[PDB]
């Protein structure tokens, strides 16, 4: 019992972008761009198509970086997260209805305001590390269990 979801990152050479999630699951904290993967569309094209939605970017090349698998206590569906990352983006990010975007420097990411599990595994993406990651979540704030590993195929 799983589904698929999309996770980008745009990370330049000195600089990530995030988004301030607005509404829904996981309101106010910063997040990569992404969301469910639809029926009829590859797992790279929902990539493209919620950051499009989130924030009006295209990008030239999205490449895979990771996969991340959440559960939820009492929740029947595994998460299955596709994270991938850019560098050269295509326009400049705008507020979408779901989320307001703001570029970090590289040693100012607002951890304390982004998903606990990010303080894991994000700092390997930002090191430019291919990793697999299952995080157990009981609500949204308590980590029950996880593992995390580099990869050399993701
Ligand atoms: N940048 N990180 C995210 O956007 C992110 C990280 N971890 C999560 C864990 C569970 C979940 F439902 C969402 C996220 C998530 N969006």
């Amino acid at each position: 019992a799983s589904r698929l979801y999309t996770l980008v990152l745009v990370l330049q050479p000195q600089r990530v972008l995030l988004g301030m999630k607005k509404r829904g699951f996981g309101a106010g904290r910063w997040n990569g761009f992404g969301g469910k993967v639809q029926e009829g569309e590859t797992i790279e094209d929902g990539a493209r198509r919620e950051l499009q939605e989130e924030s009006g970017l295209t990008v030239d090349a999205l490449h895979k970086v990771g996969q991340i698998v959440f559960e939820f206590v009492g929740e029947p569906e595994l998460m299955d997260v596709h994270v991938f990352c850019t560098d050269s983006i295509q326009g400049t990010p705008v507020e979408s209805d779901e989320m307001r975007p703001c570029w970090f420097q590289l040693d100012q990411i607002p951890f304390k305001d982004m998903w606990p599990d990010d303080s894991y595994w994000f700092p390997l993406l930002l090191q430019k590390k291919k990793f697999h990651g299952y995080f157990k979540f009981q609500g949204q704030d308590t980590i029950l269990d996880y593992t995390l590993r580099e990869v050399d195929t993701v």
